[PDB]
């Protein structure tokens, strides 16, 4: 089971992003996948943890009500719903599980221009 | 502010849909939106409400863990995520608010052909 992370790019503040977190090798129907991101120099940190079938989906502080994790099980696929998009949400954004690498990652730039 | 549903369709069980509420003549950041469905010559139920800034979203008994609501500001549009979709979520889909009407809705068919 691998994931691949995609649909970072450029942003305003204000804006709105939604990454995608393709599955390979096995389904990810039943199994929480996390959200994490990093910024270079800096720690990275969680964002988002998706449901299960016992559990609801989380949300780290400084996301909560700004950000949404969704599935498409048909395209074995996790998302991450991105609005109200500030500068400090410029990082490179991972998915992962216990049990995948951290991933390439995708980038994220939230900008003045 | 008014709201129009769309993205129904026909799934097999098992199945993924994501459907739309595309809002007009305001903006929803701001604002609880609810999904709602209905099949004909049954009650009229309540499915989801979206997140504001001080509530997170709240699923139905039915579709907890199957469902997810979402939004992307940026297209002023509130989305219904479905998933592992069942032959009883068959019905006709509705969002609004208090402000708005229920709409013309939007047709999804759970069905095995």
């Amino acid at each position: 089971v691998q994931l691949v992370e995609s649909g970072g790019g450029l942003a305003q503040p204000g804006g709105s992003l939604r990454l995608s977190c393709a599955a390979s090798g096995s389904t990810i129907s039943s199994v929480a996948v996390g959200w994490y991101r990093q910024t270079p120099g800096n720690q990275r940190e969680w964002v988002a943890t998706s449901s299960t079938s016992s559990t609801t989906a989380t949300y780290a502080d400084s996301v909560k009500g700004r950000f949404t994790i969704s599935r498409d099980n048909a395209k074995n696929t996790i998302y991450l719903q991105m609005n109200s998009l500030k500068p400090e949400d410029t990082a490179v954004y991972y998915c992962k599980t216990g049990l995948t690498n951290w991933g390439r990652g995708t980038q994220v730039t939230v900008s003045s221009g």
